[PDB]
């Protein structure tokens, strides 16, 4: 079992102030990423071509480029579980990190996604959570939810002996039309958000409610 907390060794730029700064960095800063990354180079070839195919149906915020798209696109893919794990661990070992302009179009592309919505969601997970019984959680790397509870508590992600997260997001934004799988009903929850209201329901779910964003610890890191 894996305890909840405030994700203290999370890397969560949210790039106050650097916007400018980054988006005329990031595209070497990509290239870098995926000279010490192979397995982000193919996932990133895999979402621009999805991303394309995509792409023409609808319109998109001012400032929203297909690096944007093809991020979010890529976040719905498998390169996912290496990606959550990297920021998850970055305080740890932040020489290992390669998902520098990554992390950073990822961001931008929920922060450009975003209105004053809130959502409904759910994820399931293997592994079992708890919590300490009071204070906030955050997870710090961005996590993925379904509108859908079926979606959440399929075999793919949930076991009895795992976790329900069912989770009242302000920041989340819905990614249906930037996924590899639409059926998924994805909303895409910034690391930055903390929720102030949780609880133990049972001995496998755990609701988080009262979502806010907070200032990050990190911050422009790469700019």
């Amino acid at each position: 079992p894996l305890m909840l907390d405030t994700a203290p060794n999370a890397f969560d730029d949210q790039y106050e102030g650097c916007v400018n700064k980054m988006e005329e960095k990031a595209p070497l800063l990509l290239q870098e990423d995926f000279n010490m990354n192979a397995k982000l180079k193919v996932a990133w070839e895999e979402a621009k071509k999805r991303w394309n195919n995509i792409k023409p149906s609808r319109s998109y915020p001012k400032g929203f480029n297909d690096f944007h798209g093809t991020a979010l696109v890529a976040y719905t893919g498998s390169i996912a579980v290496d990606f959550n794990r990297a920021v998850r661990e970055f305080k740890e070992n932040p020489g290992q990190f390669h998902y520098k302009a990554f992390h950073y179009y990822l961001t931008r592309a929920l922060q450009l996604l975003s209105n004053g919505d809130c959502h409904s969601v759910y994820r399931g997970t293997k592994t079992r959570f708890h919590y300490t019984g009071a204070g906030s959680v955050r997870f710090g790397q961005f996590t993925s939810s379904s509108l859908s509870k079926k979606v959440a508590q399929s075999q793919e992600f949930f076991s009895d002996h795992g976790t329900l997260f069912i989770i009242k997001t302000c920041l989340g934004v819905y990614i249906k039309e930037f996924s590899f799988r639409p059926d998924q009903e994805e909303v895409l929850i910034p690391g930055y958000e903390v929720y102030q209201k949780v609880r133990t329901q049972g001995y496998n779910e755990i609701f988080l409610d009262s979502p806010k964003r907070k200032k990050s610890n990190y911050n422009c890191l790469y700019s």
